[PDB]
C-alpha cells in the first residue's frame, strides 16, 4: 500500500515529473520514507498552509518516535530538535538578535569578500572551479563576519565546517581537530561576550531575552555550530545550485548584466521555485483525529508537507514547475509556513542577492567550462547540487 519516498532523488535538479504529477493524481498520498514510521505526504499550497497552519499538528512526538526522513540518524539538534512552547522560547529569542536589518549591515563586506573572491579568481586563471573558489567562500567568510571573528580564524572554520560538510572535500582528521578545537574556541568567544557586548551576533545573543529569559551558552554554542556548519551547508549548497543556473542560462545572464535592478526579483522567483531537494518539510504529527481530501488522518499520525513542490502547484502558479523572472509582487512556500519555517532568509537574502551582483560586476564574461551536463554531484541526502562547477572568460 504506501508509496516509496523521495520522488525526488540525489542526482537531479528540478522538481521529479512524477512528483508534480502525483501531486496532481494523487494529491495526498501514503509514504514511506527509508528512515522512520509510515506517513501522509501532502503536496498543494492550501493542504500544506492548512497542515504546517493549526495548533493539532505539531512536532513533539518526533521525541519518542523513530521520525520519517530521508537520512540514517534522527533530528537531535537545532530548534527542530525542539517543540513549543519550548521551540517558541527559542525562536521568540533568535528572531531578536539575527536580524533583518543585520543582515542589511553585512552586504558591504560580504561584497567586498565577494570582488575579492573573483579579484583572486582573477589572479589564479582558468577554468577555475566556481564552488571551491566561490560558493564555498562566500557563506563562510561572512557567517563569521557576522559573528565579529577574527580574519585569521576564517580559515580554520573553512576547513572545519568543511569536513563535516557534504558540499565540501575535507577529511576526517579536520573533524578530529574541529570536534577538540571549534566548540572550544566558540565558547572562547561566547565568554568574550559575557565579559564585553559588542555589535556582533553573539553579542546580541547573550544581551536579547525572551520575555527576560535567557539564551545559555550550550543553547549559543549548538545555535552557532548549526549556522556555521548546517545553515553554511545550506547556502553554498543554494548558491551551488543558482549559480550553476546563470552558468548554464545564457538569456538570462545578459538580462541581469543589463539590468542589475531585476534581480532581487529573480533570486524572489528563483525563491518561489526551490523544490526543497527532497520536496518535503520535515514530518509533523496530528495529536488528535481530522479528515483531509476524504480520508482520516489518526490521533499520533505523521504527515509530511511537500514544501517544495507546494512552492511549485500549477494551481497557485502559472507553468509553475518553470521560472518567469517578469512576476513581480511575488510569494512562496518552499520554507515552510505559520510555525513551521526555516530561520536563515533574512541571511540568505543578502548571499543570493550579492552572489549573483558582483559576478557580474566583477567578470560577467564569466560561463561554463564543459560540456553542460558533464559535472559532479553533492549527494547528502537532503540538498541537490553541484560539488565542482568548472568555469572560463
Ligand atoms: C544532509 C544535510 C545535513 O547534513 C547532516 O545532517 C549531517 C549530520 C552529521 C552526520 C552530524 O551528525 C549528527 O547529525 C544529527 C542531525 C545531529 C547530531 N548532533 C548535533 C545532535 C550530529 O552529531 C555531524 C557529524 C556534524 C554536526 C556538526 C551536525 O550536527 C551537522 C548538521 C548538518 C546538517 C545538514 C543540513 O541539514 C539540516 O539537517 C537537520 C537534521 C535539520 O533539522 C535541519 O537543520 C537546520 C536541516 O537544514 C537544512
Ligand atoms: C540557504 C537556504 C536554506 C535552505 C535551503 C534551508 C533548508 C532547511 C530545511 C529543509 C529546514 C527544515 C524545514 C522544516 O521541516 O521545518 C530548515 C530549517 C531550519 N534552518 Fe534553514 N535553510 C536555509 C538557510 C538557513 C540559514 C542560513 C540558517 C542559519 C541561521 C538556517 C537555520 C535553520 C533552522 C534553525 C531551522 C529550524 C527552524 C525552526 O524550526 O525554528 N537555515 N532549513
Amino acid at each position: 500500500e504506501p508509496r516509496a519516498y523521495p520522488f525526488n532523488d540525489v542526482h537531479g535538479l528540478t522538481l521529479a515529473g512524477r512528483y508534480g504529477e502525483l501531486q496532481e493524481t494523487e494529491p495526498v498520498s501514503r509514504v514511506r520514507p527509508p528512515y522512520g514510521e509510515e506517513a501522509w505526504l501532502v503536496t498543494r499550497y492550501e493542504d500544506v498552509r492548512a497542515v504546517l497552519g493549526d495548533g493539532r499538528f505539531v512536532r513533539g512526538p518526533s521525541m519518542t518516535r523513530d521520525e520519517p526522513r530521508t537520512r540514517p540518524e534522527m533530528v537531535k539538534g537545532g530548534l527542530l530538535s525542539m517543540d513549543p512552547p519550548e521551540h517558541s522560547r527559542l525562536r521568540r529569542l533568535v528572531v531578536k538578535a539575527f536580524t533583518a536589518r543585520r543582515a542589511e549591515s553585512l552586504r558591504p563586506r560580504a561584497r567586498e569578500i565577494a570582488h575579492e573572491l573573483v579579484d583572486q579568481m582573477a589572479a589564479t586563471g582558468q577554468p577555475a572551479d566556481l564552488v571551491a573558489m566561490f560558493a564555498r567562500q562566500l557563506p563562510v567568510r561572512v557567517i563569521c563576519e557576522l559573528l565579529g571573528v577574527p580574519s585569521a580564524d576564517h580559515d580554520r572554520f573553512t576547513r572545519w565546517s568543511g569536513a563535516f560538510l557534504s558540499t565540501a572535500e575535507v577529511t576526517a582528521e579536520e573533524m578530529q581537530e574541529a570536534a577538540e578545537q571549534a566548540y572550544a574556541y566558540m565558547g572562547d568567544l561566547i565568554d568574550r561576550r559575557r565579559k564585553e557586548p559588542t555589535d556582533d551576533l553573539v553579542s546580541a545573543l547573550v544581551q536579547a531575552r525572551d520575555q527576560q529569559d535567557s539564551l545559555s551558552e550550550q543553547e549559543l554554542l549548538d545555535l552557532a555550530i548549526g549556522l556555521l556548519v548546517a545553515g553554511y551547508e545550506s547556502t553554498t549548497t543554494q548558491i551551488a545550485d543558482f549559480v550553476y543556473l546563470l552558468m548554464t542560462r545564457p538569456e538570462l545572464r545578459r538580462q541581469l548584466l543589463d539590468r542589475p535592478e531585476l534581480i532581487p526579483s529573480a533570486v524572489e522567483e528563483l525563491t518561489r521555485w526551490v523544490p526543497l531537494g527532497v520536496g518535503t518539510a520535515f514530518p509533523r504529527y496530528a495529536v488528535e483525529d481530522v479528515t483531509l481530501r476524504g480520508v482520516t488522518i489518526r490521533a499520533g499520525e505523521p504527515v509530511l508537507a511537500s514544501t517544495g513542490a507546494a512552492n511549485r502547484d500549477q494551481a497557485q502558479f502559472p507553468d509553475a514547475d518553470r521560472i518567469d523572472v517578469d512576476r513581480t509582487p511575488n510569494q512562496h512556500l518552499g520554507f515552510g509556513h505559520g510555525v513551521h519555517h526555516c530561520l536563515g532568509a533574512p541571511l540568505a537574502r543578502v548571499e543570493l542577492q550579492v552572489a549573483l551582483e558582483v559576478l557580474l560586476q566583477r567578470l560577467p564574461g564569466i560561463r561554463l567550462g564543459i560540456p553542460e551536463t558533464q559535472l559532479r554531484w553533492s549527494e547528502g541526502m537532503l540538498l541537490r547540487g553541484p560539488l565542482e562547477l568548472p568555469v572560463v572568460w
